């Protein structure tokens, strides 16, 4: 089967919304990776009113 | 079978929402990794009013 | 069967939502890891109105 | 079977939320992992009107 | 099967929606990388009202 | 001197508020009258979040 | 001096609010008045939000 | 002196406001008035975010 | 002096305002008057965002 | 002096206003009058978002 019907308005009733993103030296790092990931959505820096999804189903063969 | 039906409307009632990110020297550090993950909606920064989603059904041989 | 109906409408009833971050130096570190893992909503930094889901259904040769 | 309904409004009635995060110094080490895990949601700095969810059904062969 | 029908109207109510990114010094390294990964949104700097979709069956040989 | 400085936010601080009337054959007479009155506020119906006020220094010969 | 600086926010915090107005036969009569009033305010039906005054110096002579 | 400074702002914190006026056979009647009056606002059917004001000195004689 | 500063903005924080007039048979009479009166915002039927006003100095000879 | 300085901006936050006016079979009556009266802002039917004002000296002889 499977899946995911995510549904409804949805937000702010009214009102306000106040993002503010002020980072100062955030370092990331990786090294020596061999798998598989997913993710409908990712946030680095700020954002909203944002809608991802994924669907993934990959065949790795090493 | 499987599934996720999420539903309804979501959101403030009104008023106000105030979201302040203000984190110095983070640090992720990561080495050799070979699994497989998943998650749909990931905060590195910030936000809302996000929406996100994931399936994943990935093979893998090493 | 398996199934997650997350149903109903969610919020703030009124008046104020108020969030702060201000972690001064975090650290992660991960070694050698090869396994499976998932989750449909991760904070790092921060967020809200955030709805996230994951699926999978991985296999994994070693 | 297996299932997990939950359902309903939720949320504040009114009145205010005030969340503040200020940790200094916090570190997570790992070493040597392979087995498998899951969660729903997971908060690391913060947050709230947080949903999430997981489902998961991985094979590891080792 | 498979399929997630995401639907519904979404935004803000009304009233002011203000996001403000000014990151100072942030890294990303990465280095020797074999696997497959997917994530319909992404977000780097910012923004909002944004809606992307990740759909993906790859084959690797390797 | 005189003065009435009425101050404050006022209301409900959330949750909610239900106000019905339902008179069936109220009557009011009057007869007859030759004199002076004031009221900032008269609720004949129904009504809130009203604010009126009254100042008044007639004269009246007869 | 006199004065009335009716002052600050006033409102409902959120939530809802219900009114409703349903009299049958209301009746008011008046016969012979010679004098005088004020009134900021008067709801005769129904509302909210409502801001009224009133200021009043006649003479009358009879 | 004399004087109303009615300031601030007003209204509803967000979440609904329902009005309904369904009288039936009102009557109202008046016969042989000569004096004076003064009202800011007056509500006869329904209103709200109604502001009215009044301001007067006539002078009459007979 | 005399005056009426009425100031600052006011309005629904946001949501929703319902307002329905619904009378069957109102009735207003008057006969044989010689006053004076004044009102800044009267509401008959129905409104809002209704701003009225009144300043009056009528002199009367009879 | 005499001054109304009425300010500031009004409105709607944001969402909905719905206004319906259904009266059946109202019915006013006058007769005989003789005096004066002022008003800035009258509504008989329906209206919002709107202004009125008064101002008014007459003279009246008889």
């Amino acid at each position: 089967g499977w899946g995911q019907p995510h549904g409804g308005g949805w937000g702010q009733g009214g009102g306000t919304h106040s993002q503010w993103n002020k980072p100062s030296k955030p370092k990331t790092n990786m090294k020596h990776m061999a798998g598989a990931a997913a993710a409908g959505a990712v946030v680095g820096g700020l954002g909203g009113y944002v809608l991802g999804s994924a669907m993934s189903r990959p065949i790795i063969h090493f």
